[PDB]
């Protein structure tokens, strides 16, 4: 895996958002973790929807640098968004927000898992501390 500049354009949810790669905009999927809907109606707003968009907001829109990770199967999903590992300063949303009990580990589509037991590690440990979520 190798990380990639992207520049933020907007943060629209919890594990959505939209960012210039490579010349163009794009908007970004976080791979294997899910944050509550609060959009499509079909589920409505979903508890902690809104506490995991804030989070990835405060997240992203305070980085100086934020990086796209591709996995090594698929770059983008049906929709045409890019499916990655972000990071923020360095630090990956994907997992951030998985520890603080905002995200659950889903999708896990294989050959795009490298990262599934890192994040799993993360997702037990906020279960064990029954963080949002898991409360
Ligand atoms: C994270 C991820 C989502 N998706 C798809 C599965 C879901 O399709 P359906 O829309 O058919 O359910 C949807 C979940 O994304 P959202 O959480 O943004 O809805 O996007 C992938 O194709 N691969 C992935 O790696
Ligand atoms: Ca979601």
């Amino acid at each position: 895996l190798h990380k990639e500049p992207a520049t933020l354009i907007k943060a629209i949810d919890g594990d959505t958002c939209k960012l210039m790669y490579k010349g163009q905009p794009m908007t970004f999927r976080l791979l294997l973790v899910d944050t509550p809907e609060t959009k499509h109606p079909k589920k409505g707003v979903e508890k902690y929807g809104p506490e995991a968009s804030a989070f990835t907001k405060k997240m992203v829109e305070n980085a100086k640098k934020i990086e796209v990770e591709f996995d090594k199967g698929q770059r983008t999903d049906k929709y045409g968004r890019g499916l990655a590992y972000i990071y923020a300063d360095g630090k990956m949303v994907n997992e951030a927000l998985v520890r603080q009990g905002l995200a659950k580990v889903a999708y896990v589509y294989k050959p795009n898992n490298t990262h599934e037991q890192h994040l799993r590690k993360s997702e037990a440990q906020a279960k064990k501390e029954k963080l949002n979520i898991w409360s």
